[PDB]
């Protein structure tokens, strides 16, 4: 009833029906990785037992950390791979959109997870509930995860969208960082910099696909860390620069500026970019 | 230091200062009220000893309430106008920018001071905090109040004012309930409907003023009732609105959708309006 091929419940694939309908296409996962020490491991246990089954590959890009992700990462049985060593040849840039781009030179997969490493206990079934409407269905191209308070999603992104690109309206999470898509659709598109990445995947995958080639699966209850709110701010700012930017609005790329009280104020000002990486396919 | 004039700590005129700098002008207070029952007693009583002094004239907007507002702001003393009342040949549409609007016909101050009736125990010198800069100052026609955790301001209002208005970067509470303005300069701008109308007062102002016309005041600490998540939802749609609209940007008109977890989900959509109210001076 949703235009958007939406699944309300708990999908009913097997792991040996999703692994017969591969049908020779492979399966990456990435998990993105800035100074997660307390939960990468969690989340890599809850994946690695699919691993040389419906999993081809695993790995952690790691995005710079400097507490101890990545002795740990490889404690769990990870390939960890640097922004560096994913694409050497090019100087790194600061934000998650980077890390997500460079992953896809680290990795050969078809169909390419993401899953991001500050999930708490996240369920081992998170993966085949994003690769089925891939694997079953026709024409799907990108899966969004759905879950049971996201402040920037609802206060911002949503808003935006029914403002902007009302068609997507029905998505329920558009800034999920559980997501999966064919290596095709992402080696195709721009990546947007900094917490920008996800909402430019969508959008630009809606613009030259339409609806029928995105789906949204329940993943049930997801936990994770709260971030401040002027850390909030700064990641809003950045996904209006690039929902703008996507809906053909020049944006005045000047930083969100904040007033601290200590009444005595002091300001801060974050950076926001307007810079995309190209197409990975350029990079042939 | 701020290319807008900015008081950042205690204005120190007297309020006999004040008084004397009027020169002939008029004040008039307006309290905006929708079921506040709980707090409009307390909002008057910290204003009505400057009536007949500082303060010429005090009203109650009436917004269509069905608690008890009425009586009892009618039992401290306030003249209490309904949306009705103030321009009965005008049916009445809901929303915030039309109550405020309205009260423009039920006064004649020169100046015109906004305060909201929903505040917990507002402190007694916010008026003349607020009127100082429009009564000592030269050229300022507009005046807001900053203070001492504003979601739709942080997350919404400013990250969108550096993108499409980076000059109103400096605006500490753009969003602010609580403001001062010259009848001259609100007669002559449209009122936006709902929600938007401080963000349209504002823009407007700004755009055909530009900063010097504008000052901001420290009111120090100020409290209200927070509202829950989904109907911070449908503000920031509204805000995000009118926002687009003074931007020269088209907005969709359809209404934020919202799915509410029962997993199952319900869904529901609210209102937005792209209709602003025309300038006052048109009803002349
Ligand atoms: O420059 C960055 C910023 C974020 N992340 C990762 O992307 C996900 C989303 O980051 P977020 O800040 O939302 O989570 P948190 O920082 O609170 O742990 C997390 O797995 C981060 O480790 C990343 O890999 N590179
Ligand atoms: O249609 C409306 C909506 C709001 N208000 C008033 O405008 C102020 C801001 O409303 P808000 O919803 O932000 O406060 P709350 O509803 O939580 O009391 C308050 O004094 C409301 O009573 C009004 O007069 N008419
Ligand atoms: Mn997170
Ligand atoms: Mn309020």
């Amino acid at each position: 009833a949703l235009p958007l091929d939406t699944t309300w419940h708990r999908p009913g694939w097997t792991i040996g029906e999703l692994e017969a309908a591969k049908a020779g296409r492979t399966i990456s996962v990435v998990l993105p990785a800035l100074n997660e020490e307390a939960t990468i491991e969690s989340v890599i246990d809850s994946i690695s037992p699919l691993v040389d089954g419906l999993v081809d590959e695993l790995i952690v890009l790691d995005s710079g950390s400097t507490d101890d992700t990545e002795i740990r990462a490889i404690a769990s049985g990870a390939r960890v791979v640097s922004r560096e060593q994913a694409l050497p040849e090019v100087p790194v840039r600061p934000g998650k959109g980077e890390a997500l781009w460079r992953s896809l030179a680290a990795t050969s997969g078809d169909i390419v997870v993401f899953i991001d490493s500050d999930l708490i206990n996240p369920h081992p079934l998170f993966v085949p509930w994003l690769v089925g409407p891939l694997l079953t269905g026709e024409g799907i191209q990108l899966v969004k995860s759905f879950y049971r308070g996201g402040r920037v999603t609802e206060l911002v992104a949503r808003p935006l969208l029914a403002a902007l690109r009302p068609e997507l309206g029905c998505v329920l999470q558009p800034l999920s960082g559980e997501y999966a898509a064919s290596r095709e659709l992402l080696t195709s598109l721009p990546f947007a910099p900094g917490y920008g990445v996800e909402i430019g995947l969508l959008i630009d995958t809606f613009d030259r696909l339409g609806l029928d080639a995105i789906a949204q699966v329940n993943l049930g209850v997801r936990a994770h860390r709260n971030r401040p709110l002027d850390e909030l701010g700064a990641m809003s700012r950045q996904v209006i620069a690039t929902l703008l930017s996507r809906c053909g609005i020049p944006d005045s790329g000047v930083g969100l500026t904040q007033f601290l009280p200590g009444s005595d104020y002091t300001r801060h000002t974050w950076p926001v970019s307007l810079v995309d990486r190209p197409p990975m396919k350029v990079m042939r």
